[PDB]
C-alpha cells in the first residue's frame, strides 16, 4: 500500500509539481499579502507567472494553424461534416446543460450591442492575414483593430484552407506535409515549456492573491455550479456515451486544468491540453486537431453557467437570459476576463442596466481561474467523446 506510493511519486513527478505550485503559490501570496502592495511591485513579483503566458502565447498561433489544416487535409468531405456534427450537437448541448444547471442554481439561492455582433462577423473573415496573427476587430489601439489575436478568423480561414488542400490531391500533399512538421516540431516546443509550468503556476496564482458582502454568496453559486457541472455532468456525459471511466481520463488532462487555473485562458493552456490528450490519454491527433482548436473558442460550458448566475444575481426573462447566455457563451474568446466583457450584452438583451457589472469585477478573477478548468475540461472530454464515436471514419482513414 504505501510502496505502492513510491512508484507513483516517481512517476508523476511533473504532475505533482505543479500541484506543489499551486499549494505554495497559495501559501507565498497570502504570507506576501500584508506588505506594501504596489502596481509596478506586483507586476515584478509575478514575472515568472508572466514569462510562461508569452511562452505559451508564442505557440498558440502555429498550432492552430497547423492542426486546422492538417486535421481537415487528413478527411473526406463527409467525413469531416459527420465529425464536425459530432462536435457541434456535444457543443451545443453542454453549453445548454450548464445554463440550465445554472439558471435552475441561481433561482433556488438568490444571493453598441449590434456592433458586437458586426464585429464577430468582421471577424470570422479577417481583411488581412498577417494582421489575424496579432490583431482582432473592435469598432469605435490605433483605429478600429485592437491588438490581440484572431484565434477565431485563423480557425475559420485554416479549416477551409485544410479543406481545399483535402480537395486538390498530391499538389496539396506538399503543403499538409509542410503544415504537418510544423505541427509536430511545435508540440516539441510544448514539451520544453512543460518544465517551466510549475515554477510560473506558482507566481502566477501568488501574483494574483495579492490584490456589499453579498458576493460571497454568489460566488458559492457559480463554484457549486461549476462543480455539479464539471465533476457530475460531464463525466456521467462521457461513462453513458463512451462506457469508459471519466476519472482516469481527467487524470490525464489534469496537468492541463492546474495550467487553465493558472493561467485563466483556455486558448493559452490549448497547447497542454493537446499534450494531454495525445499523449496521457492517447486521443487520435486526426480528431484532438479538429476538436480542441473550436473547442477552446466556440465550447465555454463554465462561462454559459456564469453568464446565467451573474445576469440573474444583478437582478436582486429566462427564455432570453438562457438564449443569450449560450450565445455569450460562443462569443467570448479563451482570454481572461472575457466573460466579464460579454456580460454587457446579456444584460442588454434581458434589460438590466450594464454598470452593474462593476459589483462582480473584485471577485471575477477567482471564478475565472475555475471558469478556465469546466471550459478546458469540456473540451477534452469532448474530444474523448468524438473520436470514440467517429471509430468507422478513422479505421477507413488507415489503409
Ligand atoms: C462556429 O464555427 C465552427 C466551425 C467549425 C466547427 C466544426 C469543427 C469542430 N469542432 C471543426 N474542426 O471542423 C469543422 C466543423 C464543422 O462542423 C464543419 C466542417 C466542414 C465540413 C465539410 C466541409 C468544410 C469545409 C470548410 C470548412 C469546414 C467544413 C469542419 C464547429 C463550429
Ligand atoms: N477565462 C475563460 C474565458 C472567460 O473569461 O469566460 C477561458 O479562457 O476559458
Ligand atoms: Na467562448
Amino acid at each position: 500500500t504505501k510502496e505502492d506510493v513510491k512508484s507513483f511519486l516517481r512517476r508523476n513527478a511533473l504532475l505533482l509539481l505543479t500541484v506543489l505550485a499551486v499549494i505554495l503559490g497559495v501559501v507565498l501570496g497570502f504570507l506576501l499579502r500584508p506588505y506594501p502592495l504596489s502596481p509596478r511591485e506586483v507586476k515584478y513579483f509575478a514575472f515568472p507567472g508572466e514569462l510562461l503566458m508569452r511562452m505559451l502565447k508564442m505557440l498558440i498561433l502555429p498550432l492552430i494553424v497547423s492542426s486546422l489544416i492538417t486535421g481537415l487535409a487528413s478527411l473526406d468531405a463527409k467525413a469531416s461534416g459527420r465529425l464536425g456534427m459530432r462536435a457541434v450537437v456535444y457543443y451545443m448541448s453542454t453549453t445548454i446543460i450548464a445554463v440550465v444547471l445554472g439558471i435552475i442554481l441561481v433561482l433556488i439561492i438568490h444571493p453598441e450591442v449590434l456592433d458586437c455582433f458586426l464585429d464577430l462577423a468582421r471577424n470570422i473573415f479577417p481583411s488581412n492575414l498577417v494582421s489575424a496573427a496579432f490583431r482582432s476587430y473592435s469598432t469605435t489601439p490605433v483605429g478600429q483593430e485592437v491588438e490581440g489575436m484572431n484565434i477565431l478568423g485563423l480557425v475559420v480561414f485554416s479549416m477551409v484552407f485544410g479543406f481545399a488542400l483535402g480537395k486538390m490531391g498530391e499538389q496539396g500533399q506538399l503543403l499538409v506535409d509542410f503544415f504537418n512538421s510544423l505541427n509536430e516540431a511545435t508540440m516539441k516546443l510544448v514539451a520544453i515549456i512543460m518544465w517551466y509550468a510549475p515554477l510560473g503556476i506558482l507566481f502566477l496564482i501568488a501574483g494574483k492573491i495579492v490584490e456589499g458582502g453579498q458576493l460571497g454568496m454568489y460566488m458559492v453559486t457559480v463554484i457549486v455550479g461549476l462543480v455539479i457541472h464539471g465533476l457530475i455532468v460531464l463525466p456521467l456525459i462521457y461513462f453513458l456515451i463512451t462506457r469508459k471511466n471519466p476519472f482516469v481520463f481527467i487524470a490525464g488532462i489534469l496537468q492541463a486544468l492546474i495550467t487553465a487555473l493558472g493561467t485563466s485562458s483556455s486558448s493559452a493552456t490549448l497547447p497542454i491540453t493537446f499534450k494531454c490528450l495525445e499523449e496521457n490519454n492517447g486521443v487520435d491527433k486526426r480528431i484532438t486537431r479538429f476538436v480542441l482548436p473550436v473547442g477552446a473558442t466556440i465550447n465555454m460550458d463554465g462561462t454559459a453557467l456564469y453568464e446565467a448566475v451573474a445576469a440573474i444575481f444583478i437582478a436582486q426573462q429566462i427564455i432570453t437570459i438562457s438564449i443569450t447566455a449560450t450565445a455569450a457563451s460562443i462569443g467570448a474568446a479563451g482570454i481572461p476576463q472575457a466573460g466579464l466583457v460579454t456580460m454587457v450584452i446579456v444584460l442588454t438583451a434581458v434589460g438590466l442596466p450594464t454598470d452593474d457589472i462593476t459589483l462582480i469585477i473584485a471577485v471575477d478573477w477567482l471564478l475565472d481561474r475555475f471558469r478556465t478548468m469546466v471550459n478546458v475540461l469540456g473540451d477534452a472530454l469532448g474530444a474523448g467523446i468524438v473520436e470514440h464515436l467517429s471509430r468507422k471514419e478513422l479505421e477507413k482513414q488507415d489503409a
